[PDB]
């Protein structure tokens, strides 16, 4: 049993919810959450931007010394840094970003890191401004992670039509 509230079941072991990630995360402090980032671990915008303006720029500053120390993550790779004051642990995975032109095949490589880990906070990889097709990969994520997922989707409209659609 976990702490997790308002969640639908959709498979085994994963559960969607229309919600911020951010404020999820303030709620439950979960050993991970999961954040979309580019490879250079530059937190603009979308889930990056906003999980690390709630760490008031800390998840940044980590961030710029992992890349100064260990260069660039690969697309479909990541790095478990420090969760700050949203969870114990963030697993930054770098989802392929279709809108750079990026290879959208990788998206089933960034959803197996994942599997690394018992439980995780985190949303749906390559949507939003990462400009994939989110039906495709929440089908990914289903068929991909085996570990318990916990899904934060923040666009009402989009979650409505992510449950409508899903097999
Ligand atoms: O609309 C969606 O769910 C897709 C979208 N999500 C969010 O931007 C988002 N999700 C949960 N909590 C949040 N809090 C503040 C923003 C936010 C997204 C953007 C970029 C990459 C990516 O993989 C997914």
């Amino acid at each position: 049993v976990n702490s997790f509230s308002g969640y639908l079941k959709l498979t085994d072991n994963v559960y969607i919810k229309n919600a911020d990630i951010v404020e999820e995360a303030k709620k439950v402090k979960p050993t991970v959450v999961v954040n979309a980032a580019n490879v250079y671990l530059k937190h603009g915008g979308g889930v990056a931007g906003a999980l690390n303006k709630a760490t008031n720029n800390a998840m940044q500053v980590e961030s710029d010394d992992y890349i100064a120390t260990n260069g660039p993550l690969k697309v479909g790779g990541s790095c478990v840094l420090s969760g700050h004051n949203l969870a114990k642990h963030c697993l930054h995975v770098v989802g392929p970003n279709v809108n750079k032109g990026e290879d959208i095949q990788l998206l089933k490589s960034a959803y197996e890191n994942f599997n690394q880990h018992e439980v995780l906070l985190a949303p749906l990889l390559s949507a939003g401004i990462f400009g994939a097709d989110p039906i495709h990969s929440l089908r990914v994520c289903v068929d991909t992670v085996r570990t318990n997922v916990y899904l934060a989707v923040f666009d009402k409209n989009l979650y409505d039509k992510l449950v409508s659609s899903f097999l």
